[PDB]
């Protein structure tokens, strides 16, 4: 348990950074359409 | 305090998961604005 | 380890939070888009 819960840990916040990514390139889409 | 930290987690990870739902959602409404 | 783990949690439950309130903003400008 101990150990698995690191590893959790680890991917939960790996997958943090790349929604955070994802969200930023959304953004930048988003701010073409409202400055076109 | 150890098992308030294993359901923290559960939580954080459940959020994380309803986060990429949200976001693809949004990514469809945009997508339909861009090729629209 | 164990401090270390505490401290990564509560990190990431405030990204989560933070890209809560990112994804609402960006979801307000789209619906400006998707109804202007
Ligand atoms: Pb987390
Ligand atoms: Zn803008
Ligand atoms: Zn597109
Ligand atoms: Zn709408």
């Amino acid at each position: 348990e101990w150990e698995a819960l690191e590893k959790k840990l680890a991917a939960c916040e790996s997958k943090a950074q790349a929604l955070e990514k994802k969200l930023q390139a959304l953004e930048k889409k988003l701010e073409a359409l409202e400055h076109g």
